[PDB]
């Protein structure tokens, strides 16, 4: 009776390597056949596309200027500074969607990356403890987990083929140290969770919520199987990255860049097969009917395309995340243009199986159940908010709009003139041209009409004025 | 049946201002008297002792880093910078209070000093229009009165004995220009209010909220009635600010400092004296039991004590502020030492008008009307928050906390130590000392109980840790 929650939601997989897009040149048959499955927003997208920012909004349900969520959830060494200098993590104090489902009498487990948590001392051996100046990895202990009563997750760790984990069993000081691809470990885990043999993952009796978040396609690019690269066998990164906006002769940092196409399009590809394996075990075990099944990602990636490496950044490539529902039974198949944003989900989620009165105020996303169900009624968003937030600046930085023809990005520094980059989307399908010169006019009403209307939802500071350099004498 | 509400509340007086307090020497006469018929918080505070933060904290319930109302909401002129700038004002989608009470069927009327929007241009004709860089006063448009269907009110304007006020009846080019001393001009205002002579003001088959925000004891000090001033004849601003911590020496600002302290009085004293015109007018018309009413200030005013001249510090004399509940028949008469903070104002009054289940999530203040009412089981702050914003600065500035026994304030700035200030306000009651230095280990433990506690609640991102000054480059 009581509906299951499945959420997958791979790493930095943009909306474009869906082959049913007809966007790039992609392998991923079983998230095809989803989809027609489905109902598909086509237009959703990560307001901060940025792994930790977008957790945020899906736990909170709020956008990062109130839920202080805004940037990396890192730890600084001594004489530097990182996102616990900000305030930068999950709250144990806040109440998440996790928190409520748990006590609406479900199991729920969580697989995989969790990316909210600030590392704290002594920090744990890791590769990445430090790393460029920050701690990064730490376990999640068990009271910062958020009503997840499964736990198989770690903070942040990108050897996709010797993954870590901490898991109910394992202490802080010996995680679970995996020789596998994590994807595929991480379906494995799935899958004994969906059959629950020895009836000790989940409660018999209860219904379940599982959150599978996976790391690639996510970088590094030399941690992938040859199983999967061989589906590209003949193919390289140039043939395959058609994309008319990539710029080659830019130059990237070591690791990065249009020239790991190739190996992008196999982690897709392999993603692929392990949600296949997922879901084809869902509907083994008949539990097709009574589970919303969920995909997206936490942000695109750029791969080179107008010349940036990968995300946070407000191109197409990095703000838009695939985004289907899946109840066969309950959800008609069908696709729409809707202006989804990231804390969307959340009350979505909560609509959809008929929660809708345990949505809080302090929720600021939209439930657009009716909408997703194919049902009038809900009002159509006009544009969907894009943000940077420097460490520590939340006046500052970068806002900007997305509407259905325009992409709007404003950066806000002190004592410096507004940097205005305007993109036609319509004529400009791969915004290659910044049109926002001799487009004040246009720029005045986007400003008025889209950008100061969610700056002034959120409470956002943020505003398209310059600021002489006296306003930071005063700190 | 359904509860009135009547809020007086005037500006930049400190709790200490009450005669029944003991503290300075002021006459208070009708406050004296309505505090031994009224529920008193003797601890109260303004965590963000300034105008337009307080009252954003009245509104919405919220600490200021969520509800956004973090300085003052002015317009910056060319070249410089303002509130405006930094989204500082009451947004029109904001939901507060007075919009929930006016969906419930009440009748609201709005009586003074708003101090709550951005002015716009072209700015309407006035005196700090601009000021030191800054556009200061505009009207409230129809739209952006949040469900107070009778208005009476101003954006900000300091002349007492010249004010001006708009109305239902005023477009925004004529106000009405009042000679009047804008307390009593405004006790006039409520009067008819609660009158309602002809139906005019309110409907008379609905409960009503009305708020009279009053401008003195602000500042300036050269617009007080010289009936009030005749009160303290033969006593001069050094005979009757005589606690120990003034600063007589300090370099003040013209126009403010312990030099006006008679003129501080004088104003307090009179305006006891305007509420007690409408308080009396309240119990005249058989008002009393429906009625709650509610009396505080925005924040105090140091007028000298440790080297301050006003407001906007973590000294008692800026963070006390008055707080006295009467409903009688229902609240009993009481005095009570709680930890009371400004967005518990809020959820407190819908507590005690029994709209408990009103309340939204987004309140961040803690309804206390079971302590107010002498029940026992709210579970006691252990703190109340201090926080100074810098415009445009949400990570940096003064941050504090105060304990039933010291009050600990943390400055941040970047690439700079951290500096602290702390004072034990029991051995040290006027604060005259700073004892960080000896208690370092004090001050972890005030910071990992209290301050931190605060901030996570808040979302506020300001930590007590240095940063290098490479943390700016990005946006400057
Ligand atoms: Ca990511
Ligand atoms: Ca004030």
């Amino acid at each position: 009776k009581k509906p299951n929650l499945l959420i997958v939601f791979p790493d930095e997989m943009r909306a474009h390597t869906l082959g049913f897009m007809n966007q790039d040149r992609s392998y991923t048959p079983n998230l095809n056949k989803f989809a027609k499955e489905s109902a598909v927003l086509k237009q959703a997208v990560s307001n901060f596309p940025l792994a930790t920012p977008f957790r945020g909004m899906l736990m909170t349900g709020q956008y990062p200027y109130r839920n202080g969520i805004q940037g990396n959830s890192h730890t600084a060494m001594p004489g530097n500074f990182g996102g616990k200098d900000f305030g930068i993590e999950l709250k144990k104090s806040t109440r998440t969607w996790s928190d409520i489902l748990k006590d609406q009498g479900y199991s729920m487990g969580y697989i995989g990356k969790w990316h909210l948590d600030t590392p704290e001392a002594p920090f744990i051996p890791s590769y990445n403890n430090p790393m460029e100046g920050r701690y990064w990895n730490d376990w999640t202990a068990p009271d910062r987990r958020h009503g997840f009563d499964f736990w198989y997750a770690y903070g942040t760790y990108d050897k996709h083929l010797t993954p870590i984990y901490w898991t109910n069993e394992t202490p802080r000081d010996q995680p679970i140290k995996v020789n596998q691809w994590s994807p595929e470990h991480e379906a494995d885990i799935a899958i004994k969770y969906l059959r629950n043999e020895n009836g000790h993952y989940r409660d018999r009796d209860k219904p379940f919520t599982l959150v599978v978040s996976m790391n690639p396609p996510h970088s590094p690019y030399d941690q992938v199987p040859q199983k999967y690269l061989d589906k590209f066998d003949g193919e390289t990164s140039r043939s395959l990255n058609t994309r008319p906006n990539v710029q080659w002769d830019q130059e990237y940092l070591e690791g990065y860049g249009p020239e790991y196409f190739k190996e992008y399009m196999a982690m897709v590809h392999g993603v692929d097969d392990q949600f296949g394996r997922i879901i084809d075990e869902l509907d083994r075990l008949g539990l097709t009917e009574d589970t919303l099944v969920v995909f997206f990602s936490d942000h695109g990636c750029c791969m080179g395309s107008n010349g940036k490496p990968t995300k946070n950044v407000h191109y197409e490539e990095a703000m838009r995340i695939p985004m289907m529902f899946r109840w066969p039974g309950k959800l008609t198949p069908r696709q729409d243009d809707l202006l989804f944003s990231a804390p969307d989900i959340y009350p979505t989620l909560f609509g959809l199986m008929g929660l809708e009165e345990l949505i809080p105020d302090t929720v600021e996303g939209t439930n657009f159940a009716k909408t997703v169900s194919g049902i009038e009624g809900d009002t159509r968003p006009t544009s969907q908010l894009y943000t940077f937030m420097p460490y520590g600046g939340q006046s500052y930085g970068r806002r900007g709009v997305r509407t259905d023809r325009y992409t709007l990005m404003i950066d806000r520094k002190i004592a410096k003139p507004l940097t205005f980059v305007l993109h036609d989307n319509q004529n400009d399908p791969y915004q290659m041209t910044n049109i926002a010169n001799d487009n004040q006019e246009l720029i005045a009403q986007l400003i008025e009409k889209e950008l100061i209307p969610w700056l002034e939802l959120t409470g956002d500071p943020w505003r398209p004025t310059e600021v002489p350099a006296s306003v930071a004498k005063a700190y």
